[PDB]
């Protein structure tokens, strides 16, 4: 005697626990999850962030003050 796969497709609909949105259709929420990246990497969108934060042009010993 042991269980297996006897029943129905009972998943469970719930509101997006990442941004705070609410969904009713599993298929609809499945797409929204992509926006965040739930175990996936959704790319193709346009992005143009600022340049990295770094600099150069300094000595090796530094200033001798103290
Ligand atoms: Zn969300």
């Amino acid at each position: 005697g042991s269980s297996g796969s006897s029943g129905l497709r009972e998943a469970g609909i719930l509101p997006c626990g990442l941004c705070g949105k609410v969904f009713t259709d599993a298929n609809r929420l499945r797409q929204h999850e992509a926006q965040h990246g739930v175990t996936s990497l959704q790319l193709g969108y346009i992005d143009l962030p600022p340049p990295r934060l770094g600099e150069n042009g300094l000595p090796i010993s530094g200033p001798s003050s103290g």
